[PDB]
């Protein structure tokens, strides 16, 4: 009964549809975004790779209502325990897997972080985080494979905040897009 789209580019059509009006049906994006089948010869142009970190690729602007990019990680490549920014979030494994920890929102006194829960993202699965939901922290589990994921975030957001695991303390940070639109950026 979901709607499948063929290709990258009937998802992206699907989505500048589901995000024109004030209303995100969230559980139908998620089956929409799950329901395309990835496929490398379509989304190989955003997959930069870093052999050191992690790299954000930007592939659709969302006529500003979202924002549509390609993560790609290295072997071993993972990211911090961060928040969302208030907005929506939708991540779906392209290849490889991800493991997801959720972690616990940190009080005001220091403390280890503690974990919410903790799974691995299936072959073209799409998962969902806001930040009622909880943080999160994302990670290759592959050494000598990488991970291609597909993230959605509506509204977009450049500023999140990182959380130190010891301490549940946190930095603001600015974060940056390795290409656009399959362009490498300074
Ligand atoms: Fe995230």
């Amino acid at each position: 009964e979901v709607l499948k789209p063929r290709t990258l580019a009937d998802l992206i059509r699907i989505l500048h549809q589901l995000f024109a009006g004030d209303e995100v049906n969230v559980e139908e994006v998620q089956a929409i975004m799950e329901a395309y089948e990835s496929d490398p010869t379509e989304w190989a142009m955003y997959a930069k790779f870093d052999q050191y970190r992690y790299t954000r690729n930007l592939v659709d602007q969302g006529n500003g209502k979202f924002n549509l990019m390609i993560l790609c990680w290295g072997e071993g490549h993972g990211s911090s325990i961060h928040d969302h920014t208030n907005s929506h979030c939708f991540l779906k494994m392209l290849q490889g897997n991800l493991k997801e920890t959720l972690f616990a929102w940190p009080d005001k006194k220091s403390n280890e972080m503690v974990k919410k829960s903790e799974r691995v993202l299936r072959e073209n699965q799409c998962a969902y985080i806001n930040d009622s939901v909880g943080l999160h922290r994302v990670e290759n589990i592959s050494h000598t494979e990488p991970a291609v994921s597909l993230h959605l975030y509506s509204p977009p957001f450049d500023t999140c905040h990182a959380f130190d695991q010891r301490t549940g303390h946190k930095n603001k940070v600015t974060m940056t897009f390795h290409s656009k639109f399959g362009i490498r950026t300074p």
